[PDB]
């Protein structure tokens, strides 16, 4: 019970960008950006459209959640993945993409939809975490070790 | 250049939940909620729909972001805050929500666009963190202690 317009001002206000890619060939063509993709990666809208996204890839191939996308986007299952990306002033962010495919109700044939979260706040966060963990670990075994002398 | 229902099939595929609401009043009673909605609060789509989203606050009403929003209601400016918010069993989670207002080609319209995103994770590993934090302080006071007394 809602109209388009309002639909697009919803997907404009998205904080995750949001893709629209066609599986066209061994690529996956992009079709659509929204703004927050645009402000994630900094890349322009009109200089993604038709490409895939394994530009934001920029050296760092050979992730193997590249692997896990490859046999999802294969068998036409949805996927989650944890990435590191490079946008256009060669920032380093982590993304965790999510891809659901999507078949229309006259033909289970599909379309493919990308969601980023920029998780780089989070991974530090637990990167730090493991490593303060680690010192803790440390500390509490060289002070047990002199407790027993 | 993209269909309509594919919108909407985007829109449902979103990690993050999206609610729409007419300004009717004091209240902001929503006239739409999307599945990621569903799945963060628990509460059922058809209970919601022409209510507002007030009782997400179940008695934790002394968050001072509200103020924020009651002013960015007011005004019809955008705005975006964090609350702590309650979904239909109690368990309490930590809501980043954004609000935008959306005009008519007439100036003087009146939809708002509510964006939750789920930092509960997040907040944890902070609190975590400062809780970690002072163990290891803790103990490497201790073990200097002991090392003070042994030479
Ligand atoms: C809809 C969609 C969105 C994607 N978004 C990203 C992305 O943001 N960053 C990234 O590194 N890969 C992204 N990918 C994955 C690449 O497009 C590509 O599928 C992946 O690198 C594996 O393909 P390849 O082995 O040919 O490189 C996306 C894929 C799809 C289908
Ligand atoms: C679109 C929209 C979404 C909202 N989502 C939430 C929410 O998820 N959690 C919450 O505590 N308040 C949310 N609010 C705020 C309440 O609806 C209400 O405006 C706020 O509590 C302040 O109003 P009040 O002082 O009358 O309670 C939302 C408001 C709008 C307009």
């Amino acid at each position: 019970m809602i109209n388009a317009h309002l639909l697009q001002r919803m997907i404009n206000a998205s904080n995750d960008g949001i893709v629209v890619a066609e599986q066209e060939g061994e690529d996956n063509i992009v079709i659509y950006v929204n703004p927050a993709f645009e402000r994630l990666t900094g890349y322009s809208a009109d200089e993604v459209l038709y490409q895939d996204c394994r530009f934001l890839q920029s050296g760092d191939r050979d992730q193997p959640g590249l692997e896990v996308i490859r046999q999802a986007l294969r068998q036409g299952r949805p996927c989650r993945e944890v990435l590191r990306n490079y946008r256009k002033d060669g920032s380093h962010f982590w993304n965790e993409l999510s891809i659901t495919p999507v078949f229309n109700d006259s033909d289970q044939l599909t379309y493919f939809i990308g969601v980023q979260k920029d998780v780089s706040v989070q991974v530090k966060a637990q990167q730090r975490l493991l490593q303060l963990e680690q010192q803790l670990a440390e500390v509490q075994a060289e002070l047990a070790a002199l407790k027993a002398t």
